[PDB]
């Protein structure tokens, strides 16, 4: 059964800016993310992106402002051979108290896979809580202390 | 030292067929496999040098600020992924300028002419790139997305 990696976007795949990648000039890739995701794919992991984008589609974060950098990030990954099976987004504000905001598991219900060998990889405590809620492993990404080369090595 | 002298537009990234200049982020697109293949080439001992004509860069026809956004992002992607260019050599002149530095002229790479000529290459998509190689006394590889792409180059230049 399938090994999955459920991977956070902001602060994990790309750098976390006001916490919104709403301009092209705010886009920056995390070190080693491409070669390591390629390594992880070769080892048999399928990749799923999962992200909370607070207030996506509002005055404070229009969909168009999100789309440009996001679509470009996706181009870059895809052209280099990194493929995400799905990109799962919660667009809600915390105050909305919605059903889909990480660490709630709604976005990933369908997956609820080889649980023993699947991971959430993200840079926040809420990513680790998502792993607990899904009943799978959690890796707390840190650019300095638990980064892409380390994860690539560990999981292969 | 073995070097790869690599074109930018149409080689590392796609080249826009309207004005042939990446002056907006929506005109930036990486060529397939360029990142893993340059990493492979680096691991085999190649050093990388970027060499590019950017016609009219820094003038109203191609403002510096317009080039800088996509170019700096491109460079951030390379650097963050482990791809290091020793130098990025740019000719900003128009053809009519008759400058000393426009490819296939060798002025920009004069210091390299220094290197292992038998194992060094120019990689680019145009006749201009192949002519640069000849002018440098080294091999030229004509990049084509289908017939001589990044995976093929990665394999070819690491063949033992
Ligand atoms: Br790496
Ligand atoms: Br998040
Ligand atoms: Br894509
Ligand atoms: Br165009
Ligand atoms: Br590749
Ligand atoms: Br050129
Ligand atoms: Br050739
Ligand atoms: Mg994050
Ligand atoms: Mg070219
Ligand atoms: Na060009
Ligand atoms: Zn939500
Ligand atoms: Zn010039």
């Amino acid at each position: 059964s399938q090994k999955y990696l459920f991977i956070d976007r902001d602060g994990t795949l790309i750098s976390e800016p006001d916490f919104q990648v709403d301009r092209f000039d705010k886009l920056a890739f995390e070190p080693g993310v491409i070669p390591q995701l390629l390594k992880l794919q070769k080892a048999g992991y399928k990749l799923v992106m999962i992200t909370n984008q607070d207030g996506l589609g509002t005055q404070s974060f229009p969909q168009a402002d999100f789309d440009g950098p996001h679509n470009l990030m996706m181009q870059i990954f895809t052209s280099q051979g990194v493929q995400f099976d799905e990109v799962l987004i919660c667009p809600h504000l915390p105050a909305d108290e919605c059903d889909c905001r990480k660490p709630k598991v709604k976005l990933v219900e369908r997956y609820l896979m080889d649980r023993a060998n699947s991971y959430v990889i993200g840079d926040r405590a809420t990513d680790i809580q998502l792993a607990e809620n899904m009943g799978i492993n959690g890796l707390r990404y840190d650019r300095e202390t638990l980064n892409w080369p380390m994860i690539g090595e560990q999981l292969t």
